[PDB]
């Protein structure tokens, strides 16, 4: 009756065979996950996921507090981040960051990122073909974006990664490390924030440490924390992201062509990649249904805990044709790659940004690009809630 669900499948992107099984079959099970107190129902419908995400009858307010069966020994989550708020307390602080990315601001921090990508690329040519896409490009290029944003320190910044990755790790034993990691984060920022507020620069923490309706909206551990929760989300999903796509365009020449062809379809052909690509293992935040809500002729008790699978959401043969399949040219539907509902992705904007300036720029500079070893012979991450590539020998 209860599925087990370590989520620990690794094999290239292929999509996971599990999930596909219960999207076919129970697109609503029960479940348990590596770590965690009790069971919790797995919604993996396009449609019925959508309902979880926006109908008010699910809190990830009413998170706070549970051993929620998740993939993490300790849980990513902290007690004052966005997270675990739900609009309307949410609405305020989302608020005041979406201002710092609307298309107008992203717009303008692109001539930077132009020039970062450039100089990334001038620097991959100098130590001259073969290399690794992950370290001269997928990797950085995040992490400087998010650090130029958030005015980290050039010193602070590879420690503060590796900090940020090791509470990504679903190694039992990495439990420990995972909290002193974690509280070291925050005390990092609790301080180095508190010197905004106090000697407020010009960068994106002072936007949110300096922002006053009368009196500063943002408390002091409101704020340290959403730097803190910034700096981690602005330097995974994005340098994955910018490895599997790359992993994807090396291992589909008709799909490269095309682009070679017409580059002007690549945000089309990205959007269409973003659904695809399957960006992580298993499923993050849960939600508590607050009262009794029958979903697809099965009731989920006031209480219960809900997980919904985006990555089967994209693969529902109910809203996309030919799901599995990689059609650029595909009549466009809303992906959930970046969420939906109050807790959509806040970043959405900018990883558009990197996504389409990085590729676009690779695509011109080097038509000739090419992964230098075979696509089996690549190694995929088997130690994070992510999956991506460890590294991506590329020639030109
Ligand atoms: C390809 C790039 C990215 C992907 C695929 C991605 C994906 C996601 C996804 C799937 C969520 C799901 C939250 C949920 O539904 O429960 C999320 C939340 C979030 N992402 Fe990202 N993200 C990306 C880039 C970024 C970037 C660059 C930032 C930079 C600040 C960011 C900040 C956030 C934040 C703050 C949340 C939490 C919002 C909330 O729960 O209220 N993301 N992201």
């Amino acid at each position: 009756t209860v599925r087990n669900c370590p989520f620990d499948y690794a094999h290239e992107l292929e999509f996971d065979p599990q999930l596909r099984q219960l999207l076919t079959e129970e697109p609503v099970s029960r479940i348990r996950m590596a770590y965690g107190e009790g069971e919790a129902w797995l919604v993996t419908r396009y449609e019925d996921v959508r309902t979880v995400t926006t109908d008010r009858r699910f809190s990830r307010s009413a998170v706070l507090g549970r051993d929620f069966p998740r993939m993490t020994p300790e849980p990513i989550v902290q007690a004052e981040s966005i997270n675990l708020m739900d609009p309307p307390a949410s609405s305020r602080l989302r608020g005041l960051v979406a201002k710092s990315f609307t298309p107008r601001r992203v717009e303008q921090m692109r001539g930077g990122t132009q020039r970062v990508v450039d100089r990334l690329l001038d620097e991959m040519e100098e130590e001259g073909s073969p290399a690794d896409f992950v370290a001269r490009v997928s990797a950085p290029l995040p992490l400087i974006t998010i650090c130029e944003a958030l005015d980290i320190p050039e010193a602070d910044r590879p420690w503060l990664r590796a900090h940020a990755m090791t509470m990504m790790n679903v190694g039992a034993a990495g439990k420990q490390d995972a909290v002193r990691a974690k509280a070291e984060l925050r005390g990092y920022f609790q301080e180095l924030t508190a010197d905004r507020r106090r000697s407020p620069g010009e960068d994106l923490i002072s936007t949110l440490a300096t922002a006053r309706d009368g009196d500063e909206l943002l408390d002091d551990d409101e704020l340290a924390v959403m730097a803190m929760v910034l700096l981690i989300t602005g330097q995974d999903t994005t340098t994955y992201q910018l490895g599997n796509i790359a992993y994807t365009l090396l291992t589909r020449p008709d799909l490269l062509r095309s682009l070679r062809a017409e580059p002007q379809r690549l945000p089309r052909t990205l959007e269409e990649l973003l659904r695809h690509i399957p960006f992580r293992k298993g499923v993050g935040i849960p939600r508590i249904a607050l009262e009794d809500v029958e979903l697809s002729g099965v009731l989920i008790k006031a209480g219960d805990v809900v997980h919904v699978s985006y990555l089967t959401a994209n693969r529902d043969s109910a809203k996309f044709d030919r799901p599995d399949e990689l059609d650029p040219d595909r009549p466009t539907i809303p992906h959930m790659t970046f969420g939906w509902g109050a807790h959509h992705c806040l970043g959405a904007p900018l990883a558009t940004m990197e996504l389409e300036v990085a590729f676009s720029t690779l695509l011109t500079r080097f038509p000739a690009l090419r992964l230098d070893v075979p696509p089996e012979d690549v190694s995929w991450n088997t130690t994070s809630i992510w999956r991506y590539p460890l590294a991506l020998p590329v020639t030109w």
